[PDB]
């Protein structure tokens, strides 16, 4: 199953998911949890939507493993595992949160593309679509500092002016006034490219229209502060003529909750215990003071991660 060649094809579609941060156990001071086996599921639902949508392109940004420096054989066997089947949709291409083998497959492949540097690379899509990727990764100075990425913000685009169909900026940063990190005005993301695929931030963002610019968060919520988010992929139609068009795909994950309360007293306790008995996830209990010894809620509750 090799890729397509139709004549004037003037579109594409594109899978772009990011931050997957597998290997991540959670609360591991209070309750360690292992997030495998949701986060497996939530991938498995990305990758069924790409084959069912019949997409051009996939797009990985971000912190696709949850360890900087040292990630488990399991989690790299998960990686390769997703990286491969994916392929067998559509071409990847990936902006890293080794070089060298990174590298090497892409040599060797006309399905996988690591973007490890800041020089745009040209891939072909499922269809035969021409694609120019313009990539953003992270990159001792100050000011010079800002001088340096915005050079580098320029210059992308410049290139970005050398496209034959279409045009992708990926970035791995925080966009400035979201509401050490590398932060850059949204306003400086090249605004000729056809799609801006940002990652990094563990939430949902459409953070502008034109370029189309977006992260499409985590898959799952990685802690507490992540209750009330949005965890999914994105899919995202560009057609020569028009505006793009994109739409969210969930990955509808485990629930998170926190609850509060001064001291866990009588009522504290009822309100815990009735709360966790049906809830799917996992809950936080906040509390400020302590008023006795207390109860041994973590084992009469297994949902229960944290009260700290």
């Amino acid at each position: 199953h090799h890729h397509h060649h139709v004549i004037n094809l003037k579109e594409l579609k594109i899978l772009h998911t990011s931050d997957w941060h597998l290997g991540v156990t959670s609360w591991t001071s209070s309750r360690p949890v292992d997030r495998r086996e949701e986060l497996k599921k939530a991938l498995d639902k990305v990758v069924e939507e790409a084959e069912k949508r019949e997409v051009d392109l996939i797009l990985l940004t971000g912190d696709l493993l949850h360890s900087r420096n040292n990630p488990s054989v399991v989690a790299l066997h998960d990686l390769l595992d997703y990286l491969k089947r994916m392929m067998r949709t559509a071409p990847v291409v990936v902006l890293p949160g080794l070089k060298l083998f990174g590298n090497f497959v892409t040599s060797i492949s006309s399905d996988i593309t690591f973007v490890m540097s800041f020089e745009p690379v040209d891939v072909e899509a499922k269809r035969g679509q021409k694609v120019r990727i313009l990539p953003f990764p992270y990159p001792k100075n100050e000011g010079d500092f800002r001088f340096f990425l915005e050079s580098r913000l320029n210059k992308l685009y410049e290139e970005a002016l050398k496209k034959e169909d279409f045009a992708i900026f990926m970035g791995h940063f925080t966009v400035e006034g979201l509401a050490r990190e590398i932060i850059i005005n949204r306003a400086l993301i090249p605004s000729v490219v056809d799609y801006a695929a940002l990652g990094h931030i563990h939430s949902f963002r459409e953070i502008q229209k034109q370029p189309l610019t977006i992260y499409p968060g985590s898959l799952i919520r990685i802690d507490f502060g992540e209750e009330a988010d949005e965890k999914g992929a994105v899919f995202v139609e560009l057609k020569r003529g028009e505006p793009p068009r994109y739409e969210r795909i969930d990955a509808s994950p485990l629930p998170l909750k926190t609850l509060y309360y001064k001291k866990i007293d009588t009522s504290a306790l009822k309100s815990i215990r009735d709360f966790c008995r049906n809830f799917p996830g996992y809950v936080r209990v906040v509390y400020e003071e302590d008023s006795g010894i207390l109860p041994d809620l973590m084992g009469e509750i297994d949902n229960l991660v944290k009260i700290e």
